[PDB]
Formats: structure tokens, C-alpha cells, sequence
């Protein structure tokens, strides 16, 4: 049960420790309400500084899979990525899916949809919470990435989003496509329409 006792994290701040992130991670289980037990549900972090990514490995299999409803969790400013390893295949009679949610984090699984939208033309300054929140000035977002550079992390100034009420997106298009920012001027639209 060793692959259905880990995660993938992705995005992580330079510099963290391992300590760091446990500590972080096993406050955030607790506060959430996920934890199943007294004591740490994250045995250890293990993290590639250089390749930007950590695996935390749990005490219990169904502590890992409510750990998933924290993807897109802000850490230091940065939406961490959560994912399952991949060679991680569910077992028989255990759930894959976490069956909490954790009040307003904003998972980074944003698939192309109807309503999905790209925000191009963003400062490279700006990171992945404060970007958030400039979405979420126009309502909940069901879903939000940041597009960064996989080797320097630095932002590549675009990012893509849903918003929990489909009817929310026109209403953020509205107020920030063709924004002047500097050099920049957003393009706000549902990425179907500018997708390679």
C-alpha cells in the first residue's frame, strides 16, 4: 500500500523543508477536520529542490486519499499541485476520491470545458494567490492554474480558470479583457477560442 500511501505535490516554494511541509500539511489536515486519529497523519516529505516537486507519504491509506481535497492550496503564496503518484492504482474496496472538501481551496484541475477561461497578459510579478485573487474579486472559482516556468518557476503570465456559476465568466471578461498594464493588455476569453 506504499503508492496508495503518497502524493505528489507540485509548485512548491523554493527553499521549504521537509519540516516545513509536514508541519504544514498535518496543521491543515488537522484544522480541516480530515485527520482520523490523534497524531501527525504525514510520516514524511521527501523533496527534488532542484526539480521543484516534494511526495509526502501517509500513515493510512484513507488519510492520503482525504489529503487529494487539498490540491490548489496556497503555501507560501504558491497553489500547491496535488496529485496521485503515478503509478498509484487504486485499491479493491478503498476510495479514490476524497469525500471532504476544505473551505476555499481552489483545486488546480482546470479541464477545457464550456466556460473555462485563459487570462493572458498577466505582470510576471504577480503569483499564484494574488492572480486567484483577482478572479475571485468576481466570484468563487471552482478551478484556477498559473502557467509557470517548470525550471525557474517565475510566472509565464497567463493562467486559466473556472468559476463555480458558469454565468460568473462573462462577467470577469467583462471587466479585465483588454486591461492596460504597462506594457501588457489582458486577453480574457474562454480558452476554447485561442487554444493550439
Amino acid at each position: 500500500t506504499r503508492q496508495a500511501r503518497r502524493l505528489y505535490v507540485g509548485n512548491i516554494p523554493f527553499g521549504i523543508t521537509e519540516e516545513a511541509m509536514m508541519d504544514f500539511f498535518n496543521a491543515q489536515m488537522r484544522l480541516g477536520g480530515l485527520t482520523q486519529a490523534p497524531g501527525n497523519p504525514v510520516l514524511a516529505v521527501q523533496i527534488n529542490q532542484d526539480k521543484n516537486f516534494a511526495f509526502l507519504e501517509f500513515r493510512s491509506v484513507d488519510e492520503t486519499t482525504q489529503a487529494m481535497a487539498f490540491d490548489g492550496i496556497i503555501f507560501q503564496g504558491q497553489s500547491l499541485k496535488i496529485r496521485r503518484p503515478h503509478d498509484y492504482q487504486p485499491l479493491p474496496g478503498m476510495s479514490e476520491n476524497p469525500s471532504v472538501y476544505v473551505p476555499g481551496v481552489v483545486s488546480t484541475v482546470v479541464p477545457d470545458s464550456a466556460h473555462k477561461l485563459f487570462i493572458g497578459g498577466l505582470p510576471n510579478y504577480l503569483n499564484d494567490d494574488q492572480v486567484k485573487e483577482l478572479l475571485t474579486s468576481f466570484g468563487p472559482l471552482k478551478a484556477f492554474n498559473l502557467v509557470k516556468d517548470s525550471a525557474t518557476g517565475l510566472s509565464k503570465g497567463y493562467a486559466f480558470c473556472e468559476y463555480v456559476d458558469i454565468n460568473v465568466t462573462d462577467q470577469a471578461i467583462a471587466g479585465l479583457n483588454g486591461m492596460q498594464l504597462g506594457d501588457k493588455k489582458l486577453l480574457v476569453q474562454r480558452a476554447s477560442v485561442g487554444a493550439k
